[PDB]
């Protein structure tokens, strides 16, 4: 009767083996999918004029580091990037095939308020997306990227019902039109940290929101087995003076994790989510000594893969080595992180 | 708490002043809001070559009809049309503003296959739409179009769980941002009449939608006071051989309303979805003798108003004025029949 | 496919013409339901023993009242009362049909914390439900009444996800299993007016758990045409230090029913909550001011109708005939209330 | 704000260690909670009157056996058993205790017609549940069952939205009943084999199913580390001529469950509905040579442990051992195949 088409064998497997090699046994995602205007913050941190030579020059630094594919599987750009030249003329796409690193694309269309809320975002995207997901996969993308935000606030009652209704609406559709246009989709429910709460008001949330995003999945027809899973860990709100250890923040992720998302998922690609690139580094680390895992528990990370990268960089060119040096070093931290074999740098129910 | 914060007294007042102008006493909706395409296959029904100045000709020709605003309310345009210039160079708003004619304007951008479905439909057109009615406002704009579509089809379950939350969720979130912009929306969930299905079916479907419909109207914070709903009536599939009569008809639309829709609602504006012009008058002409209701039952039509303008027109010019006869003689039927007092042209549980 | 199967006609004519009657103008519910223990605080207030014996008194006192049947449609009993005879030896409903008042029986068995909520309650009652009806429809009950509680406490996000989620599930199954054992069912979900909050937020409240009952009534099948709301009035919580103006009571009442129920539901019948006999008369006379309604507004008042009736008993039998002729007062005044003639006595969007 | 209270600490450790306990490596669950109208047809299969004399004989045989405690972790009784001596005068549960075999208490009280359904069913048994569950637990239960059924009809769309959700509900509030009194529930959401549907069409209903199911679940508040699962595996339906192949069966079971069954539920233990006692073992063993999984897969078997046992019995005492022999070997082939380890006897997306 009325229950979902089967999914065309020949896509599915596609998507399920590009999933998997996105979710490999010690690698990540570098997310560099940063939009016109969110990187113009990162330049001016170390006072670089935003012109698209210099956003060039900055992501061809990134995807042409030696070496890299040995800890990165998978890379989010910005569209812009995805049709972008090197300085030297080599298509930045091609520079990721040259470490075997897959090609990934941000196509959600950024937030909108939802009416009558206080100020609780609705993404947008939806309209042409299925067409732009066939332009995306012909220019070289294997898997997409759609961030949803939510806040928590008790006192506001965030996230308010309509918040996590609209936010496992839009990536359910998002998923099951990139998975019909041959699209791996990374699923991005954010908790945002803003707020004083504690980390087990952060765990009660992240469970509620991804019970709910996980039915959504499964009424939108969304085929786990070639998705991927990019949550926030579950942490201390930011204006909290001392932040969990490592071990409570990998405790109550994999917790919230395994009470709610079904295991044929094969991979959960945390966002860094404002942490420092060695929190990012060691909280990670710390749930892959919890493993074995029902699924690749992994890294989907921006500023903690290149914060220092940036600072080395400094906009000067001569020291590009230096700045790669660098981005090395926090991949090869986030690779070994995700085997559970970091060694720093620098039951509750 | 998490509720809906209230909505401004100011704004709210104009949504429901201007719903109420646009649901008033022996007045209905003229439903002109023909896409590009849309149009071409009603011109070529009388050999017309679709150009712009075509369009601008007959869509003055309707707009244009002298006491044309004692039986219609309100105008729903195509966005060409809302900026368009009559032959003459008035504004088409111009012509409708001389007649006490409210504007409005369809802001959906049609209809894309859900993944994984048969065939069954989302509703595009909700990114960018809070900025374009903002623009639509300006224009002259004060109301607002999206028609979703829903199919009955038995042996396949249709319509679908999934079909009836995504109608339903595009409805809403469409509806609370054109409050939010100060347009009155317009809900259109309309269930197509394609099958052999009997009336009873179509009611309990009827049902079934509605009842999904305005549970996400109440979840969006949708202010029913100033909104409006254009739904299918209920009637035997379209491949039935005998159609049900008028007072069948009237008898279980009726019914289906006050089982699902809130008499906060203003009005009922039905679509004729393919009946004949005097079908389309005699049906609701029998819902109001049931009269008194708890809302108003009238009318939003495009064809059951149109059909005989345009073969009176046949492209040719000088029978301008007959064709605009015609219309005057399909307005005033079914405002006569908003009214019950139509007299004919051309309970279970 | 997978809809509802149709009603029995004769049973839906049935309960639609006793939900009719029970509805009547000018009339509405004595509520004289109360358990075992809830009428010991009741006899206690006069210093009353809670003797068998006595709730047979009092009862009989009630049903025996000579013209009562003038202003009072329906009376809800516990079971005890449905099997009780009155001192004299006549059965209570022999009592009720000489004035042609319409037996009703409460069958929940009660409230019960919902596990890890803070002291929200479920209404238990649905094992054995069926057979019960089938035997009180046999001892000649007609309607019947199972009541659900909620509460407002905005720190503590009351009433949860849950809380409504449970009350409309616990209706929704009661409703469609009196409706096939020929009983009406009165649908009351309570939402108790403890706290400081503003009426406005009561009508928020009020507008969101009628919402959610209404769909679930129609996911279950309940035939509205032949069922009942019970709910309360829209008011300031009971620890205001000024109470809302009858005005504004009436105003948010009817705002919040218009905003929720559909039409195809006879009657709305209120519960007074804790209000003084006059402010429950008044309050509903205000909102039959603002008729013709889409339902009858009216009443199903327990304190309301008997407080003075109670002190004017004093448990002393002689003067029965002063408090069945207080009761004939509070009777009257309500009657009149319904139809917005009380005299007095003792838009916002 | 409006959040699941914590569950207590030492409740939650509790209910933790008894779940693990029965999902125990190579054990699992015998359903002997057979009512006593469901015994007389498996005693009439052997001639045997259904005396209460011959059902204590009969759970003696059973709960005797010396060895047992080996393969069998749990074994869930009806309440007559629950407080019965054995012919020898011995507790049932001093039986069990002795193996080191966890007593178990079914507690739902049956099914009734969903009104307006065709033929669907609620679970009954939530009125009084909390207090059996309190007597339970001191009378030596340790794990509840309760048993919700589905059916697959295309032509008729069963299971129904109302069926799913009706289900899911029940389940939901008795489980956390169950730990509110320190039992573990079994979540038993049995979809029957009854027709002819392939066994992809089980696959769909069963996602579905638990997909609801275990969002309900989340949404009271269910401890699923304290809970388990008691599905149907993923078969043919029974009028079938051919029955799928055991590596057909095991891939369809175990990717429905990882599609739908967060990995905080420690285990799955299989209904045999109707299965031969060589197929419910061999299916289950053919599952866990696929492992290691994520929870354990294990048995929950009435029919498949005991049908041999029954037939070998005969009513008849002296040939008491043999059947214990009987019953042992099933245990046995049931325990290996746990461990995928049972030697026979007698992707898709
Ligand atoms: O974490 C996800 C990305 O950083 C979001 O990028 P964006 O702010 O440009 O949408
Ligand atoms: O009934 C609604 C309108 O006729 C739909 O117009 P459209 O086909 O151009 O979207
Ligand atoms: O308002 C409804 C009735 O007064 C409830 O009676 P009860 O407290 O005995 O359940
Ligand atoms: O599979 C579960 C049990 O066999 C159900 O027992 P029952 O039919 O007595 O409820």
């Amino acid at each position: 009767s009325g229950y979902g088409l089967p999914i065309s064998q020949e896509v599915a497997k596609e998507l399920a083996e590009n999933a998997r090699k996105i979710a490999a046994p010690g690698k990540g995602i570098l997310a560099a999918d940063e939009s016109t205007g969110t990187i113009k913050k990162r330049f001016d941190s170390i006072g670089v004029e935003n012109t698209e030579a210099n956003r060039a020059f900055y992501r061809d630094l990134l995807f042409s580091t030696k070496g890299l594919g040995q800890y990165i599987s998978g890379a989010i750009l910005f569209e812009e990037t995805l049709y972008q030249k090197s300085p030297s003329g080599v298509p930045m796409v091609d520079l990721l095939k040259a470490e075997g690193i897959i090609p990934g694309i941000k196509v959600d269309k950024g937030l909108e308020t939802l009416p009558l809320t206080d100020d609780e975002k609705a993404t947008m995207g939806l309209d042409g997306l299925s067409e732009r997901c066939k332009k995306y996969y012909e220019a070289g993308a294997r898997f997409a990227k759609w961030r949803a935000v939510l806040s928590i606030d008790p006192a506001k009652g965030k996230p308010t019902n309509l918040s996590i209704t609209e936010v496992a609406h839009g990536l359910a559709r998002y998923a099951a039109i990139c998975q019909a246009n041959r699209l791996v989709p990374i699923v991005e429910p954010e908790i945002l940290t803003d707020g004083s709460h504690d980390i087990t008001v952060c765990a009660e949330v992240t469970e509620r929101v991804l019970a709910a995003v996980f039915k959504a999945l499964n009424d939108h027809h969304v085929l786990l087995e070639g998705a991927l899973l990019k949550p926030n860990m579950v942490t201390h709100g930011s204006d909290c003076p001392k932040p969990a250890s490592h071990e409570e923040i990998a405790f109550y992720t994999v917790r919230s994790l395994k009470r709610t998302v079904p295991p044929a998922l094969p991979g959960v690609m945390f966002l860094s989510g404002g942490q420092s690139e060695e929190d990012a580094s060691l909280n990670l680390n710390e749930m892959n000594k919890m493993g074995p895992h029902p699924f690749q528990l992994s890294f989907s990370y921006g500023r903690a893969l290149q914060a220092s990268c940036l600072k080395a960089w400094k906009g000067v060119p001569e020291n590009k080595a230096k700045a790669q040096q660098v981005l090395m070093e926090r991949a090869r931290a986030n690779g070994e992180a995700q085997l559970g074999k970091y060694g720093g740098g620098a039951y509750v129910y």
